[PDB]
């Protein structure tokens, strides 16, 4: 008999923070979908309700996933789960810093900027890691807000990596506009980023989800 691991580890936002971020995300999607610059790109295909477009949303509490384990069937699962830092941090409260919200034609999410301590909990063996894309470790860290109907797991992280590639190289450009919470950037190809004037800090508990 082998101990059967979680579906995935991550930081699970407290009820309060989760609700707070969920609303922020919804307002962002509502505001963005109504923004002149977005509609203009959109009509470059009327008005699209982004909340409906990104219809597959996390049903339970929002979270920032570290290692997907699939109960042990995922590669590197047992190795990740038996890490000292993971055991020590299990059930521990953290604050996750959210610096931006983004959308693409596939996903809507929040960019997480992990601390070095929290970075110790970040998987060392992701299938498509930041390092493979010239970005610092843990840059893929995120809270998914919503996904298009046929968008599979993990896409949100990949999408963030791609967006962070656009800002790194400089493709950020001038803000095309501004929403109450910050400056809005068009990265082209349906990619949009709201750079928060004030970083959002969410309380979350690091633990394992079993489904
Ligand atoms: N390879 C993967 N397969 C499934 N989920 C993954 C994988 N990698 C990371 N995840 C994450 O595990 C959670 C539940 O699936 C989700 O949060 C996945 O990432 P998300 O961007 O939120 S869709
Ligand atoms: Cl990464």
């Amino acid at each position: 008999e082998k101990d059967f691991l979680p579906l995935y580890f991550g930081w699970f936002l407290t009820k309060k923070s989760s609700e707070t971020l969920r609303k922020a995300g919804q307002v962002f999607l509502e505001e963005l979908g109504n923004h002149k610059a977005f509609k203009k790109e959109l009509r470059h295909f009327e008005k699209l309700e982004l909340v409906s477009y990104f219809g597959k949303r996390p049903p339970g509490v929002l979270h920032c996933t570290t290692k997907f384990c699939d109960y042990g069937k995922a590669a590197g699962a047992e190795e990740y789960a038996q890490q000292e830092v993971v055991k020590r941090s299990y059930g521990k409260a953290f604050k996750l810093s959210i610096s931006a919200l983004f959308v693409t034609p596939k996903t809507a999410g929040a960019q997480v900027v992990l601390t070095d301590q929290e970075l110790q909990l970040w998987p060392s063996d992701l299938d498509k890691p930041s390092a493979s894309e010239g970005l610092p470790p843990g840059s893929r860290a995120h809270v998914t807000l919503g996904c298009a109907a046929d968008v599979q797991p993990v896409q949100t992280g990949l999408d963030l990596l791609d967006i962070l590639q656009q800002v790194k190289g400089g493709s950020q450009g001038e803000a095309v506009g501004e929403l109450p919470r910050g400056k809005l950037y068009s990265l082209g190809k349906g990619r949009w980023m709201l750079s928060l004037t004030k970083k959002m800090e969410v309380k979350a508990i690091f633990t394992g989800y079993y489904g």
